[PDB]
């Protein structure tokens, strides 16, 4: 025999496994990479781990995966293959915690709301009391607890009891379990500030690459030839595989292969098509939706019932009270005895079709979901605003021209619907005036824009942002992938001034690229660094780029383009005659990508900025460059930082720096120029009278090459800036240049 303590951590571990092993189909073979990312590169689950404080949050919209990274998080602890550091792992479900006001104590949530220990219960919460350290707890959906000012008391007392918020309070500032591991999974809105405080780290799970989608379909579908065909099929229909982007459109893909095989199209194109394809597919297992309506109308009116509760799990007395019968749950809807909703964005879609459907729903209650007495009303104002935001977008979706006649099976009268699609109607038209006229706001702006999509009315669009005046639209960081570049497409198109369009740091990819064309006419700049397009995603933006006369700035930092884009940015440059701005630092451009660009720059009168940071164009790209640019009549900046430039490309930059009589600033920081390649420059710089700002740190410079410098800086009273900072010079070396020239900055 074994002590208590051990007995506990084999009993936890096999529990934790069985209960995370399975989602038959084994997780194990099923679970895709799907990337954390960190605020301030981007890491697999492996370094989930890799005041002070002890909690690691993962913020995910609803459907990226979070519920299925910490059931991987578990799996792998109860296995032993990973995180292997904790004795304990204690997962929770925020929203089965939230069912409790019975107060309650740490030992109580651990051993009576977790795992009981067989023997010795006092022995194994001493041990754990002993050893926080090497304990984790997991508490997937915290956005679904309710927080309060009564819940916001010290609470020092493992034995005493209390509420469950309270517990959760103090577990998140050392003051029960200090040192022990914690793990919050949650939706972006419910992150507040006083959170934050004790966050060792915030990531955030956007959703599966491109390359996630294909293995995700490879590891489901092992019959020959299917995975291949889906794929065929995501890469004939983009709006498709642009939802398959976040995880929860990739299963629904998966689970309806059939259908969506079967027919070569209408493929399912916004979000709401997705959810009736699933219904479809549900239904189909048992005029099929005429037959089941009863069914789903009394599953919407709890869904409905449960976003105004704030209450995502229902006891069977709830459910014999909303009055679900057994044939209402065999449906597939409801599942894991207190059920739940297969996932919340069922209950959303459920209470959408009730809304739409039900004879009970006053019209005038629609206006609660936009933001603008009934039990209706009364449930849309204490919901979530993100589940309202969910809601009304399925809503918006359901009262599209597409689904007039799938509707309108269910109802002896259209009058009904008529009224509901022109409310609904009249509330979005407004709804980006409303939005702009109360005063960061733009993930709502984003759920706007999504509910005028799925629509799927063009003209309304057109209302909805007729009068505006949006010059610059900034959507950094906010969860922008391809489905929402459809989105915004459809309704920016339609925009009369041109938008500097901000979309840096977001998962665009080549799929939202492609999405987002529509729009691209109506922008004088769009921001994109940091979104994992590649060559094939650029390509394209160029050929529609070189049709539109209003785009300027194109801004391309930190994706993965190569070589192969270097010929479309040699079109773009020889024949957009109006552009600005081209940012392509942080991708793997060489030598043979600079010279091929070069050719488009050389032919080229207006650009003014051309960023190239962190590539590695080397001496012949820096030299292709240079010859190209030594004509050119309006380039401004160059920026060839980190280049991996010797004293070749150096000198090729200095017989430009001859000829050249527009480029003000030139930033070569971070390069190999050493002294010989700063010689060539300073004789350049006697034969120049417009550059302005010569930027030369980290480059293996000696006082040889400052003084090359200083004597051209005899000779040149246009210069203002030469950086030396952090190159090779002695104290004695730096001390005896301050008394020279200023201009030297150190
Ligand atoms: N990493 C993944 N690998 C494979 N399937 C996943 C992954 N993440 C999510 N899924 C699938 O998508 C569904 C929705 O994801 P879920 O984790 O419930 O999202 P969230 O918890 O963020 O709302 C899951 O039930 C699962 O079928």
């Amino acid at each position: 025999e074994a002590a208590a303590c051990k007995k506990y951590m084999s009993k936890l571990r096999t529990i934790v496994a069985a209960q995370s092993r399975f989602l038959n189909l084994c997780l194990e073979d099923i679970y895709t990479e799907n990337t954390l990312e960190v605020r301030t590169a981007a890491l697999g689950l492996e370094e989930l781990f890799s005041e002070d404080a002890d909690t690691v949050l993962v913020v995910g919209e609803a459907g990226s995966g979070k519920s299925t990274l910490l059931q991987q998080v578990h799996l792998l602890w109860a296995t032993g293959q990973d995180f292997q550091e904790f004795l304990f792992v204690f997962p929770f479900s925020c929203r089965q915690l939230q069912c409790v006001a019975r107060p309650l104590s740490v030992m109580t949530l651990l051993f009576e709301h977790c795992c009981w220990p067989d023997v010795g219960q006092q022995d194994v919460f001493q041990f754990l009391l002993d050893h926080p350290d090497r304990i984790l707890l997991t508490f997937d959906g915290f956005d679904e607890f309710k927080f309060k000012f009564t819940d916001h008391e010290r609470h020092c007392s493992p034995t005493d009891p209390t509420s469950v918020q309270t517990l959760l309070f103090n577990l998140l500032q050392g003051n029960l379990l200090k040192n022990a591991r914690k793990v919050l999974t949650s939706r972006p809105d419910a992150v507040s500030a006083f959170l934050r405080k004790y966050v060792r780290t915030e990531f955030n799970l956007k959703g599966f690459s491109e390359e996630g989608i294909e293995l995700y379909l490879r590891k489901c579908h092992r019959e020959p030839g299917v995975a291949d065909r889906l794929i065929h099929l995501l890469q004939t229909t983009s709006a498709l595989h642009g939802l398959c982007h976040l995880p929860v459109f990739s299963w629904m893909v998966s689970k309806c292969h059939q259908e969506l095989l079967l027919q070569d199209g209408g493929s399912p194109k916004t979000t709401t098509d997705m959810y009736l394809l699933i219904l479809q597919h549900f239904l189909r297992h048992a005029s099929l939706l005429q037959g089941r309506l009863p069914t789903l109308l009394r599953l919407g009116q709890l869904a409905l019932w449960g976003l105004g509760m704030c209450c995502y799990v229902f006891s069977a007395q709830q459910l014999q009270a909303a009055q679900v019968d057994p044939d209402d749950i065999s449906l597939g809807f409801l599942v894991q005895a207190p059920l739940e909703f297969l996932h919340i964005t069922f209950q959303c879609f459920l209470a959408a079709f009730y809304l739409v459907l039900s004879t009970d729903v006053p019209t005038a209650s629609l206006r609660y979901l936009f933001n603008c007495e009934s039990t209706v009303a009364a449930l849309l104002q204490k919901t979530e605003p993100h589940n309202l935001q969910i809601t009304a977008a399925f809503l918006a979706g359901l009262l599209s021209r597409e689904h007039r006649d799938l509707l309108a099976a269910c109802q002896a009268s259209e009058r009904s619907l008529l009224r509901r699609r022109a409310c609904a109607r009249w509330c979005l038209a407004r709804s980006l005036h409303k939005h702009f006229r109360s005063i960061h706001a733009m993930p709502g702006f984003l759920w706007l824009i999504r509910s005028l999509y799925e629509m799927q009315e063009e003209r309304l669009a057109q209302e909805a942002v007729r009068g505006l005046n949006v010059e610059h639209l900034k959507l950094t960081f906010c969860g922008v992938g391809p489905a929402e570049c459809a989105a915004l497409a459809f309704v920016l198109r339609h925009l009369r001034r041109p938008v500097a369009l901000q979309l840096d740091h977001n998962s665009v990819g080549d799929i939202g690229v492609e999405q987002l064309l529509p729009c691209l006419g109506a922008c004088k700049a769009l921001y994109l660094r940091d979104n994992n397009i590649s060559d094939r995603g650029i390509c394209k933006l160029i050929e529609h780029a070189l049709h539109c006369e209003q785009l300027q700035k194109l801004a391309l930092f930190n994706n993965k383009l190569t070589d192969g884009c270097a010929h479309s940015v040699a079109q773009l440059l020889a024949c957009k005659q109006n552009f600005l701005a081209l940012r392509l630092g942080n991708n793997h451009i060489t030598a043979e990508g600079a010279q091929v660009l070069a050719e488009g720059l050389r032919d080229n009168s207006s650009l003014q900025f051309l960023g190239f940071w962190g590539n590695k164009v080397g001496d012949k790209g820096a030299q292709a460059l240079a010859e190209a640019l030594s004509d050119h009549q309006s380039l401004k900046w160059l920026s060839l930082v980190g280049n991996n430039i010797g004293s070749v490309g150096a000198q090729a930059l200095a017989s430009m720096l001859e000829k050249n009589v527009a480029l003000e600033e030139l930033c070569l920081e971070e390069n190999h120029l050493q002294d010989a390649g700063v010689c060539s420059l300073a004789e350049g710089l006697k034969r120049n009278s417009s550059l302005k700002v010569l930027k030369l740190s980290n480059n293996c410079i000696t006082f040889v090459g400052a003084e090359a410098l200083l004597q051209a800086l005899a000779s040149n009273d246009t210069i203002l800036e030469v950086w030396l900072r952090g190159n090779p010079f002695s104290p004695e070396e730096m001390e005896a240049l301050s008394h020279r020239d200023s201009r030297l900055l150190l």
